[PDB]
């Protein structure tokens, strides 16, 4: 099947998402070619999760769907901030597609939290277009495999990138990458699925040590320009230099990205099929990086809650570890016992390792999570809950087989 | 007074221009602070040329216009190509403004080739906003002054950047930069106005030697990702990495950018108040770099016309171009009518060329008919002719005087 439509290369597409809270738009930045296809070769027309946006590639001749994938984005977060009620802003976003033999139509769609299409772009890619930038042939960033279970066609390729490390302190970065990798494969189900993964540490250099702190007026020259005070939230570390992130990796096989920042301050986050970014020298580095990978690889939701609006109570979330009980049969109903009370009182929690516990996806009321505590709820707790474990296991099997 | 409203710093604003042939929009990308204001300190509310887009800065308190500038853009040329009927694309663009003391409203407007508004963005810049990225303090790209006629507040600052030169090739770059400076100041009016200019050469390194040649499938890792075949025109050498060009220059006072490409392949490009790009090692390096600076500094139009060219049709025949060296005879009184002798026929027959160094010659602006140029030949039409025509010279002189006074 795969070779009916694709060569063993990557069509990398860089998009800009732009707009404000009332109107959003997608445009094309650049088309690139990478030397191998590291993604999947089966289930090419299906998705593992809905995401908040989707890309669908169709063969122009037949109209068949030949590849699809889904994601979330930082842009869709910025859309909730107060700056989005005032000015129109733009964000870089990058997707890897298998490289087609014949012309292919690519359609990318963003959805809002009511699941309405908020932006859409359909465009034809001609595989012999001379303006497709060929990348990853020379000057490949120095890197080392931490775990090499197989070739990139059969294993899930995870790249760990360096932010705020100079060339002359990569020893520290490779140590931090190993710690992150060890933390990840001490959690089930990653632990028993360890031979499905390749982990490569990529020593992308920065001119300065550390990351930028705008509030202190301390701006640094780093590989990806990460900075605190994102959206004027003091503690929120991000980078928006997505083209620079992917250029650092060109020529190295990769499907998922973890970025490690050389700093002890708390900060970071993960976004489904975008990347994880986290600080490597904070005391909670080990549980936090795994929690972020739960978002960025697992597509899981946050299970903690306050006393909101992101998850409308009349829609079933696409994330697998929270429910509004609108279509609970598609979630973890089948993992409950025939008598588990719905909702599950915290008094009887010892009785119900899996239940339907009120509180999750930031709301105390109307959203429910699968267990009382979980890596997706708190750093102190030692494991993913059984529902998150099944969710992650299903992602792994979608890409590497039962 | 300038210091009524501005400090001696630069507010750099990066925008994204996005759209297709049907619809366009502007969004803000990033605000930056550079350590000195290298631009003008008088005529702050007037424009030397209309351009295809305008920026207007207003004090929020009083509504008063405190700075303005204009430009063209690669995006606005792209909009006239066939690709813009098939996809929506986005482009980086950077503008330097004086850094305000008190909050200011910035209005950026794009106009189409009928000189009507096609996109608009207004936004407020607060001078104490913490996400204004402070640049130009450390890691300043290595550089050498080739000409230093005065400080950056008195003179026009031109930066020449290196593209496709590795660290080991920078002696060659500095030699090429000196050839370009020499070529520039061998054309009038630059020659006589040389003491109004500072020229700095900036040794920005590339990992690979040479530049990308897409038609030949040979891509190169360079500082600014320049490439031939822009809009599928073989000789059109440009970059879309406008943030990277301006980042390389952070901390060096500049107003205009010339980029030298380490290549023998023929090509160049020039866009008003954005940048010039040129091949450094082709035999026509000297006339080309000056030709492209005619676009990027002078805002001049091309005076040539080819049958099979990507740019044909950029100028509608019922609109007077804003560029000073072509006319459609829609508002010729604003152009060079006041330099014609009273008996010059309009249009001027090519047979009578000997008799009229200045006339109204049919052919220019990428159209054989309906657009007219001021002289039979000019730097803006061919590489073999030696000088700018007299209308181009006056146009350039007026730009120099706008910035540095009569
Ligand atoms: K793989
Ligand atoms: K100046
Ligand atoms: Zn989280
Ligand atoms: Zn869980
Ligand atoms: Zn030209
Ligand atoms: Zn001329």
């Amino acid at each position: 099947n795969f070779s009916d439509y694709f060569t063993n290369k990557t069509l990398r597409i860089d998009y800009l998402f732009t707009g404000n809270a009332d109107k959003q738009s997608i445009c094309l930045d650049e088309l690139s070619e990478l030397p191998v296809w590291a993604g999947r070769r089966h289930h090419l027309s299906e998705l593992p999760l809905e995401g908040n946006g989707q890309i669908v590639m169709r063969d122009v001749a037949s109209g068949k769907v030949i590849y699809t994938t889904s994601f979330s984005s930082l842009f869709q977060e910025w859309l909730e901030t107060d700056e989005a009620k005032e000015v129109t802003k733009g964000f870089e976003n990058t997707y890897l597609l298998p490289y087609p033999i014949k012309p292919a139509e690519v359609e990318i769609t963003l959805r809002n939290n009511k699941r309405e299409v908020s932006a859409n772009l359909k465009h034809v890619v001609k595989p012999d277009d001379i303006l497709i930038h060929k990348k990853g042939l020379t000057h490949i960033t120095p890197h080392k495999y931490l775990l090499k279970s197989g070739n990139e066609e059969q294993c899930i390729d995870v790249a760990i990138l360096a932010e705020g490390y100079t060339t002359s302190e990569m020893e520290t970065f490779y140590k931090d990458a190993a710690i992150a990798c060890e933390a990840l494969f001490s959690h089930e189900p990653f632990q028993s699925m360890k031979n499905r993964f390749n982990i490569v540490a990529v020593a992308s250099p920065s001119a300065d040590s550390g990351v930028s702190a705008p509030k202190q007026g301390a701006w640094k020259h780093t590989a990806f320009g990460s900075h605190f005070d994102t959206f004027y939230s003091d503690r929120y570390l991000t980078t928006s230099r997505v083209k620079a992130i992917n250029d650092a990796l060109a020529g190295i096989p990769y499907e998922h990205i973890i970025i490690l920042a050389n700093t002890e301050q708390y900060g970071g986050g993960g976004i489904y099929n975008a990347f994880t970014l986290t600080t490597a020298h904070h005391p909670n580095f080990r549980p936090v990086v795994v929690h972020e990978f739960g978002h960025s690889f697992g597509g899981l939701a946050d299970e903690y809650f306050y006393d909101n609006g992101l998850y409308p109570l009349n829609i079933e979330p696409w994330e697998q570890n929270i429910t509004t009980r609108i279509n609970f049969a598609s979630k973890w109903e089948d993992m409950l016992t025939k008598t588990t009370p719905v909702p599950t009182p915290v008094a009887d929690k010892a009785k119900y390792p899996i239940g339907v516990y009120e509180g999750g996806g930031y709301s105390a009321k109307g959203i429910y999570r699968p267990a009382f505590d979980c890596r997706m709820r708190t750093n102190e707790y030692p494991t993913f809950c059984p529902v998150c474990q099944r969710a992650i296991q299903r992602i792994i099997e979608f890409y590497t087989g039962k």
